[PDB]
């Protein structure tokens, strides 16, 4: 279960994948079928692998390196965006997933909140955002108190909870806000991306640190879906650049800048 994972994964048939379900970065259909940018990648590369199906999990942000060090699942696929942090306690992929983050606002955007210092200079302001993710922490980096960033658990949630004047702001990476605004039907909504002064990220497939030869295996296949150009085919009907997560790599993301 260390050195040798990929073989017991074989002879397993499936390799167990971490998700959230948050398009166009992870989806389950009423089907039960897991389809999104992620786990169609992920697929793809195990499949080859010989690893001939995947067996998802639906957790919240914060669940999945916990639940991955643990032993639960097998990898995370899920859009997890690169960290110092999270690199520390996780072998990553080359990069997959890159975007950059978004608010949905009440429409003509009141509180003028742009940026998310623009929230922590407001007291008034709530933040919804995913627990344990990128934009929670970024809120809290800003200067965003504690009981101002609002755990929500989900794309819908976090529309109804705008719409019900529980939080001002929801927000997620701007593919994420877009189909969630998108399939709303909502004019009372309005989105802004990208948030001013906010990073962009890009993630990978996370591994357990003693499965990085599974690690390395995985990244043999990503390397020539993204030469063939296989890769851009994959992720770019989703909306994701191919050209962003090949201009970049995982060691670069992981640096403390
Ligand atoms: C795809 C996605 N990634 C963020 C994260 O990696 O924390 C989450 O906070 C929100 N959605």
């Amino acid at each position: 279960r260390d050195e040798n994972k990929l073989e017991e994964l074989k002879e397993q048939g499936f390799a167990r994948i971490a998700i959230a379900n948050e398009p166009p970065f992870t989806a389950v259909g009423a089907d039960g079928k897991v389809s999104g940018a992620a786990p169609d990648v992920a697929r793809e590369i195990f499949k080859r692998l010989g690893v001939a199906d995947v067996v998802a999990s639906i957790s919240e942000y914060g669940a999945m390196i916990p639940g991955l060090q643990a032993g639960r699942h097998d990898a995370i696929t899920a859009g997890l965006f690169m960290k110092p942090e999270r690199c520390a306690a996780v072998a990553y992929s080359q990069p997959i997933l890159c975007d950059a983050e978004a608010f949905a606002l009440k429409k003509g955007n009141p509180l003028g909140l742009k940026s998310y210092k623009d929230i922590a200079d407001n007291p008034d302001a709530k933040i919804g955002a995913p627990g344990g993710g990128t934009e929670e922490k970024l809120a809290l980096e800003a200067g965003v108190p504690r009981d101002r960033v609002i755990v929500v658990p989900d794309g819908q949630s976090g529309l109804k909870m705008l719409q019900d004047g529980r939080i001002d702001v929801y927000s997620l990476p701007v593919l994420s806000i877009n189909d969630l605004v998108s399939k709303a039907n909502d004019p009372n909504v309005e989105v802004l991306a990208p948030v001013e002064g906010a990073p962009v990220y890009c993630d990978g497939a996370a591994f357990r640190k003693g499965d990085e030869a599974l690690r390395d295996a995985f990244d043999v296949e990503l390397a020539k879906l993204k030469e063939s150009g296989e890769f851009a085919k994959i992720i770019e009907p989703y909306g994701f650049s191919a050209k962003a997560a090949m201009s970049t790599t995982r060691e670069k993301l992981c640096a403390a800048k």
